């Protein structure tokens, strides 16, 4: 009876810490490199889809964002890299990044009219600009009111709002910075104006800045916007002697958990995922992926590898223990029932036969190993892509430094874990053949000649009942 | 030739098998605390009770009874205190101030602008928002209103001769209405002006109607600075200034953190404090609580990290243990590996002392490497960010979770990988004990195959020892 | 006659540690922790660093007279700045977003100073004002790149000036506001009392008012100058308007970049060597996965780590084990065997000898080389800066940076140490296994014909000349003979 190990037509290759390009009978890749090329719903909830609009564009009601979808609940934001329709009237948005991060993910979101336009009797309310032109006519941010002089008079404009919505409300306001003192007087009459905003938490007084600037969309003037979270049951007070750009609406918002923004050109598709990249969604149990660094969801660890191949079967031969590709020179393509087994040449016939108990125990072992590498990986929801202003470069560099930091830790460890485990595995199979061999040799004792090639030549006669 | 077995029900997992029973094991995952808030390296924490740092430094009257030490290693503060800005308002760079105060070598209050030297101004102002016994009071540390119907330019200054750096706080009053302004300060276009060698700051009050907070529409906006040794701070104001009377000498140190908790100091010791209790361990990992202060183990998302130290209990790469030697010997109590021997003078179990000792050193070392290579430094973990700092806080979470994942994955696999190497190690030891005996006896014995050698010749106690010894011939 | 299986021994005294043992003497060892530098500050990928001398970046950009002599190159890869220079803001004051400025300047593909608002064009204004705080040769002077605008005649007409960025590149621009000590100063300098400084671009809208107040004197001044900066995009325009107190730029700096680097705090001076990795003590030239030289490096560096040594066993246990061969049933090594790691003795009636088994020595050698290379070449190295700047109101942020850098410190050290402790034992076991296998290969051939002494040797029952020995080492041998038997 002969002792041998399985061999097949496999051309799969793995490396170990001692050998590269070793051919094995079976292998498991543990690096996910496939997506589905689709922007999907994350955990059952769609993304907010901004088209060519930016967040500021959208919130303020740039007329060019009139046709936006708007869902009441979203799980991330889809925004173009360099949108197109933002502040149609030129200016700036204070703490814009914090806002985007606030809005990035929401359980509920609903726009409500909080200070209706027509309540500003005493003030004119129809001022628009050609920078926000619809059909060549002057127009303005659909969610905001430009308050100007009426008749030739601008009385103290007061307006408050008690947040009885039932949820936290995001409110936005603006300050108009004129281009010249003339523009100032023709608009507001008063010359030493201020704009005042107040809650239980907020106290802000702003004074318009009247100066000549380079024209942007045809204007030396600017509008500076700002925001706040009006708490439940708190009240907001607006008071201005000119230059106020009052909100008509607010946004009850209720969140949730915080997510992120995804820069893409694509459009939602009605598939499902727990892990979205800008190239498509990943759906895996694997520990690592190399698809794209900017994921949103619960994702495998991003790693720099091209491949991470774990050996599972043995060395395919057409070791620490000296058996495989050792004193048993090669494998048996004829043995198909298992990894290790017997040959046995009889005067009743020949044949091959796997040793079911020792192949099953090797299989459970290798199954347990693969499962350990895979299920010990802890995966938690993260956004990754982040937003910093032009004055927060250090902070952005901090974040890159850190992201690169984990990239290198995970890459080194994954490359190496794989290298080291492959050599143990190959040694495991070697040990297993060696042990099956020794288990037979310890029985047959003197009754057989030990040929040296893993074969035992019986002195006596041994038929099927003997085998 | 055989190996140890016992009644151990201890389990470990390894990279190939789960739920393996081992004669011995070592847990290397600390998961216990003492339930106490303790002194940190022999230094107490500041106990704010129901007070905020702001309330405490401003002099909120509800804070009169605070303990105050001249030195502390962290700060204890409740989640959402209660006694903060009794008079509604705000505190610029409050979070930067907390981090600075979080740990102090020395901290002494010093009078820098005596209340009574403000002649020309009324100095008695207060509010029912800061009420003590239904009477209007004010921040105990802070002080300026019109006197007669006049608010002359108010100027105060102080040269830091205190021999240390000094924390100095000051305020601006924002009134609810112009009437409130004129009856407080007479003047209208007023300002407050703080200056040092380093700081230049001018503020103007915001008069305006606001939602009532403790019945006040008005607000108080506080700011601070560190006055250097021998530098001077200069206040100037035509109205609306809330001046400091006191300053705080401050010497640091190394920086720490605030601990959000409801407890109270208890007089024990620790090098690692957690919101649940103190941790006293040499163990490389714990899972007590993420928000720790001190020199702590790595925080890991694990329920158990159990490292086999003994062999597999049997009441492997090397085919001996639970292999060609089917079972253990509870009979053998001296060591891990040994001999039985059957004589015409008796029977016996005896452990092989040399090989047991070697393996023991071996394992001892393995446990010590896993444990003593863990580099532990002082850290606070728990951090403070304002509402307008949500990205920053999110970066911090991303980091703490990143590291939480790296150490977890690493601790789980190390334990799995080393557990199987250990069991394999015991296996190799017995194979080698067995092989060592085989290569001596040679022909003089029948090799039964259960790990036993039957002697052709007769082998008394003397010759038994010659086998267990290395001797024999 | 006997043939013996055995293994190499040498005079090495090199020690490694393994998960199970400590201070194990091996015949060969490879260090993977870099600890040597060259003492020099160098060009970094062929590109010199900007050398600032006793100057700070602020002082260099403003044109502190005391920085007049600075070399200045149109491209650098990192900046050298002393810890606490000396020649910064000669006139007391501040610089907003200073730290961001330094970050952006740290590393520049192109840098060129250009004249954007010629001092002489400020007719209607006085332009010659200076201070003895910026004094050259006892005389008042000023920031060489900046213009102090003051009253002329007794008149300060509104000052308007602009610059369209036709330079071809982004341009750094800096301006200042003078904050007087008192109202009389204000009037003697600018006539006007309610002044503002206004600065605007497509992107920037800023209006300041001078703050008039008594402050402690610095360099004898109660006044302060506060500076601000902006990057003007190509084809954008910057507008300055003021009725007083404006400190106006004469120059701007065209800037093209790049990839961003950092500042190195050092007293040293550039020395004309090369490196891809610069540290404050010296340049590092290495292929090694880890270093312990200095935490604050610039370039592509091995991973900094808190260890004193990381030595990897490459040879075997030096004895002049999992498989029981080495320092096992074969008690010792052979100093006499020089040719390889494992081989044969053999003692004939044609003489004695040692000989390495070349095939098994070469395999092992290939194996160990593959292991070292793995540990070494899987390390991914990219370009980083490390050293960082934070203002005094940014201590939490600095703590975040520190916690991060420390956190990675604890990961690499722990992992580096343990990888070495684990690989050393595997290396020792591997050599052991190799010998065991060489041993068994001979046992299986020789069979019955020899006596197995239990020490690694085989005593033959027959006679075995050199051609016979050869057949044993060759794997040939056989065996019918036999003799004896008889
Ligand atoms: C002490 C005082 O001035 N009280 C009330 C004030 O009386 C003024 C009096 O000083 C003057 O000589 O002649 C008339 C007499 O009535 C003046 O008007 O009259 C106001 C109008 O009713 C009251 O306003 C309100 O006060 C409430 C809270 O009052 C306190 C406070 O506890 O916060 C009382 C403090 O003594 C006072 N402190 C100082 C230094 O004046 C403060 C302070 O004025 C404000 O906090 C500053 O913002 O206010 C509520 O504000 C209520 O809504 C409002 O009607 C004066 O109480």
């Amino acid at each position: 009876i002969c002792i041998g190990y399985h061999a097949n037509n496999s051309t799969e290759k793995v490396d170990t810490i001692l050998e590269r390009n070793v051919t094995v009978t079976h292998a498991k890749d543990i690096l996910e490199k496939t997506h589905n090329g689709k922007l999907c719903k994350l955990n059952g909830i769609p993304p907010l889809e901004l088209g060519d609009c930016s967040i500021a564009g959208w919130l303020l009601g740039n007329p060019e964002c009139d046709r936006l979808l708007s869902v009441p609940e979203w799980s991330y934001i889809m925004e173009k890299e360099n949108p197109r329709d933002g502040l149609c009237y030129p200016g700036s948005f204070n703490d814009y990044e914090e806002l985007k991060h606030l809005l990035s993910s929401v359980k509920h979101f609903e726009k409500v009219k909080i200070l209706p336009k027509d309540r500003w009797t005493q003030h004119t309310t129809t001022g628009g600009s050609r920078a926000c032109a619809v059909s060549g006519n002057p127009s303005f941010f659909r969610n905001m009111v430009w308050l100007t002089e009426k008749g030739s008079n601008y009385p103290v404009a007061k307006g408050s709002y008690n947040n009885t919505s039932g949820e936290q409300m995001l409110i936005i306001w603006g300050v108009h910075h004129p281009n010249d003192e003339t523009e100032q007087r023709t608009l507001y009459q008063n010359v030493g104006t201020y704009v005042s905003v107040g809650t239980s938490t907020l106290n802000k007084r702003s004074t318009p800045d009247i100066a000549t600037r380079p024209k942007v969309n045809g204007l030396g003037s600017r509008m500076e916007f700002s925001w706040t979270l009006l708490d439940m049951w708190d009240t907001i007070n607006f008071e201005s002697t000119g230059n106020l750009i009052a909100p008509e609406y607010g946004f009850k918002i209720s969140k949730r958990g915080s997510s992120g923004i995804m820069k893409t050109e694509g459009t939602l598709e009605n598939c499902e995922t727990k892990c979205q990249t800008p190239l498509g969604a990943i759906n895996t149990t694997l520990p690592f992926h190399n698809v794209h660094p900017l994921t949103i969801g619960e994702c495998p660890k991003y790693v720099k590898s091209e491949k991470l191949v774990l050996a599972t079967g043995l060395r395919n031969v057409p070791g620490l223990f000296g058996a495989i590709a050792g004193f048993i020179e090669g494998g048996w393509q004829g043995m198909i029932d298992g990894w290790y087994g017997y040959h046995h040449s009889n005067d009743q016939g020949s044949g091959y036969a796997a040793d079911k108990e020792s192949t099953q125990k090797a299989f459970d072992g290798i199954t347990n190993k693969v499962n350990s590498v895979i299920e010990k990986m802890n995966t938690q929801f993260e956004a990754v892509g982040k937003e910093f202003s032009n004055l927060e470069r250090r902070l952005e560099n901090l974040n890159k430094k850190m992201e690169d930091g984990f990239l290198d830790v995970w890459t080194y460890n994954a490359e190496l874990l794989v290298l080291m485990e492959n050599e143990r595995t190959l040694d495991f199979h070697d040990s297993n053949v060696k042990n099956l061999y020794d288990k037979v040799r310890m029985q047959l004792r003197d009754n057989v000649k030990e040929l040296g090639n893993g074969c035992f030549e019986f002195y006596h006669k041994c038929d099927d009942e003997c085998m």
